[PDB]
């Protein structure tokens, strides 16, 4: 039921995707998304110490040199607190997921079509199929180097 999305490395994409490439990171968790978007004041303000426990998840913000915790805190604030109620379960889930991603079903979400390699370079992916964005029709996909015929590797 919850969408799990992550960034993939790409030198061609400015931001976390280039940062991940430069650092040899292939997958960095974006979020775990239930249907409900949290609006208003969080039940608990997430601490950098609590967020840094999501080992492997690089921050999407340059203002922390793609480390922690703007994006991590964004996730807690936007999709976290109103669905999990307490930071502990959320931290434990976010962490296990990132770890699974770090340690090796992945559908493309957004591509950057590279003309020099005739490839749909996957910049964001998820655990379920989704309408693609910026993916050229009929071209192969590159999921952090892995070449796949379809938009999903399953
Ligand atoms: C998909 O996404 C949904 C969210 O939309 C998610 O569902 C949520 O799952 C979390 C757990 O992962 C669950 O959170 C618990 O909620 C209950 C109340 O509903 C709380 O009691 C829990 O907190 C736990 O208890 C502590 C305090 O409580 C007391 O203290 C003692 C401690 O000695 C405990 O043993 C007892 O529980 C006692 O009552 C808390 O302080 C701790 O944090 C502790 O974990 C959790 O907060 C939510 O209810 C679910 N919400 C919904 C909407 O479903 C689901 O897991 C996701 N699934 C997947 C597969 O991704
Ligand atoms: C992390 O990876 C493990 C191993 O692939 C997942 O565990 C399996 O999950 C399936 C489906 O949920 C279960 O039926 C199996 O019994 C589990 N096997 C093992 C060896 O653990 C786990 O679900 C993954 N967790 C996350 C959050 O991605
Ligand atoms: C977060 O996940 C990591 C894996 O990415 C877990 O790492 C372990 O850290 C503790 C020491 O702090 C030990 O169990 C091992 O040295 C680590 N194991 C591995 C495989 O790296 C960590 O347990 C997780 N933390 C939380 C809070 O879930
Ligand atoms: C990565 O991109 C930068 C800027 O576009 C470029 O100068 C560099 O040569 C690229 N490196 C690789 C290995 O593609
Ligand atoms: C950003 O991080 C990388 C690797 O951790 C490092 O090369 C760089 O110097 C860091 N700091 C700044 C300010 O760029």
């Amino acid at each position: 039921e919850n969408i799990t999305q992550w960034n993939l490395q790409d030198n061609g994409t400015e931001g976390i995707q280039r940062a991940m490439f430069q650092r040899g990171v292939n997958r960095s968790l974006k979020g775990i998304w239930p249907e409900k978007i949290c609006t208003g004041v969080p039940s608990h303000l997430a601490t950098d110490t609590e967020l840094k426990a999501i080992h492997g998840m690089m921050d999407a913000s340059e203002k922390t040199n793609y480390t922690c915790c703007r994006l991590q805190r964004h996730e807690w604030n936007k999709h976290g607190w109103c669905n999990w109620y307490n930071i502990e379960p959320w931290i434990l889930l976010m962490n296990k997921t990132q770890a699974n991603l770090t340690e090796g079903r992945e559908c493309a979400v957004t591509c950057r079509y590279d003309r020099d390699s005739d490839l749909n370079v996957v910049t964001q992916a998820r655990d379920s199929p989704t309408p693609l964005t910026g993916c050229k029709k009929g071209k192969n996909f590159s999921f952090a180097g892995i070449l796949v015929q379809g938009p999903c590797n399953f």
